[PDB]
């Protein structure tokens, strides 16, 4: 009937077989880059795949049926239908295997007691901060994209081309490798004065980055600091 | 009369309406580095960069008009009189465009609430030990450059030639990049004993750019601990 | 007898002896290096090896003699142990000198005194957060490992091998170097839209790689703010 | 007569005076690398160095004619002596320059009132922990260098020769640029697991100097938390 369907999704036994096929796929994904491992066993292990696929499929929309608004409320359901909905389509670029990732929910149960929960809930709440903190490196990697577009455009051929490529470029400069001897070095054999357009920059966004450090380690203190009142 | 235009320049629908005409030239400039966009709309955008930048100078000197003195204590008016008054001249290279970032007058309306107006009252306070620091790191890099440039002067030809660019070189070793394979192997091609110059520098000032995450992190959870007492 | 052997294996002046010797073993396999002194004073030098690891091997089995199931809640056992047992064989690629780390026994003694014990208690208490945090670095490694060698698998001749090897450059990514001008410019030159591939990854792992850092801050204040209740 | 001299030496006018020249001579080391401002006003500037370093040692003998044992307590005393005494040759590699790190002396009338007295007690307070983690670095740096020539002696030319070059190279692959691209990709060639001798040690040795921060900065804030008892 439907409670004893709605019992049956909620199986233990039958969930934690899901999590045991999930990492039985997620170990042959892990054999799927040994050649000879799929030359040997080729049909063997592209029926795996298929049958936990259109098994998968099978028991998230049972979780839909069961749970057709209740389902709605849980991130970790956002998780899994992103899952399904976004990689749905495999005739593509290889790309299904991130269902992989799936493996995931299993990390639920590593999050209760050995003291990570105070560290996962400072990733939670870090959120209305950290999305500002990335607003502002969007507007400041907006402007000076802009910037060194209009400046390095026409004569240099393949750092500065578009906007995109230029927005890639100067944020290869704030990861901070060969600015000088891959960007500048080409750059003041031309322009003499360019240097003072990356001095400040390389400066202001890795600052920034620093100040992101800085935000999530007093949230990460602030519910220590919370025990005494 | 002057009462009733010191309240129209502070009317929220025509100073939303300067907000709009901002972000909208911003996301122009965002346009204008497609250059096919502006082969195709091109006397309509630069009719729109004239018009905004016209009317833009227009209620800057209206904002003087009515605050003649009392437009002098506000840092935003610091900024947005900086923005004019120094990005005036159109008739430079083409760095106009930074006016765009005359937007971040709205982030100030995502100052107040979600929790970020801790972080920035951090970012306000670091100030009188951040210029300290900043002061002892201009003293490092002008002594050490000047020992850089008498001992590797004349034989060798654009790191170390004046003290623009040897202060810029020892500058790059700060921010620890090929200083191995760039700086260090071809000068123990000539100097055997040039190593122990820079491996003290590296690590002195790189730990004191370490130095300031601690002061910036310590006067973070200065105004948390305060709220104990 | 058999009590007086339990004693003279804890006898301060032998075992400060081992000490001794294990220090002199130590700056010995400094001056190894330098060929010359092993050309001049050759035979007594690899003779002060042999004898020394022969009456390593004597003290540590008669430190079982004495403790046969006593020695076993040491973790310095473990740690000397797996310096003999592992170590026990030279007929291997000369790496007999990792025992020269024996002689980190003798700075349990700076552990007492001078401050350090805090930070060797935050050290030890780290542990059960920082494996589940090395635990989702594995994975994140995995399934980004196996998602490249998807992508970038057939034309790609050493760097998206095998399994192994597609691990090492995605670590190598992840260690921030030269992931544009040594790994982004030939990919590109192939696949123009494999940079969605890496901008999310060197943002999320290297993220983590802080989230360690801010696990170990808030770890190492934890034992501060004890003191206050 | 003895005790008008010992007021004469503290008097605020020639102190300050001495500081006015010291500065002097600083910025015109400054000006000394413009090489033009030494071929118009060279004779004019090397009589300002001579007359001021031989009166400069003048005033500091002064100051040990007045305070023959009563200078011994000052570490700023130790710091002049070490200017003075071990910069006493100008016959040698140019270097005399240094001593305008002497100007550092003015920089104490800044550590007082702008709140940068906790830092600078922070870092004073930071020693006798980070002695020890150096010397945690330095044994580490010893058997890994050792291993390192044990292992890739004979087959590399330059990376791997003495004790001192292997100290280095792998002092290189800890500030972490080109340990792939510069030394993995040749060593790979020939032996082909010598990666998991690297990737232990680029984990252990920056995972330790991410713990030097980590003290610093719970000694940044015991000082802060000292002001709630």
């Amino acid at each position: 009937m439907y409670l004893a369907i709605t019992n049956i999704v909620e199986s233990s036994f039958f969930t934690k077989f899901i999590i045991y096929l999930i990492v039985l796929n997620g170990i042959t994904m892990g054999l799927e880059t040994s050649k000879t491992f799929m030359q040997s066993f080729g049909v063997y292990t592209t029926l795996f795949k298929q049958i936990v696929i259109t098994i998968f499929t099978i028991e998230i929309i049972l979780r839909i049926y069961v749970h057709r608004i209740s389902f709605f409320k849980d991130p970790w359901s956002l998780f899994d239908f992103f899952v399904v909905a976004i990689s749905l389509v495999p005739t593509s670029s290889c790309f299904e295997i991130l269902r992989v990732l799936r493996v995931l929910r299993l990390f639920r149960a590593v999050t209760a007691v050995p003291q990570v929960r105070k560290i996962v809930s400072a990733l939670i709440s870090v959120i209305p901060g950290m999305l500002s903190v990335i607003a502002l490196m969007t507007l400041f990697f907006y402007i000076f994209a802009i910037m060194a577009t209009c400046l390095f455009g026409e004569r240099f051929p393949e750092w500065f081309g578009t906007l995109g490529e230029s927005f890639y470029t100067l944020f290869q400069v704030m990861t901070l490798e060969s600015w000088s001897m891959g960007i500048v070095r080409p750059l003041m054999e031309v322009y003499p004065y360019a240097w003072v357009f990356f001095i400040p920059f390389i400066f202001v966004v890795t600052f920034v980055m620093i100040n992101l450090v800085v935000a999530i380690i007093v949230d990460a203190m602030a519910i220590l600091n919370q025990k005494e009142e």
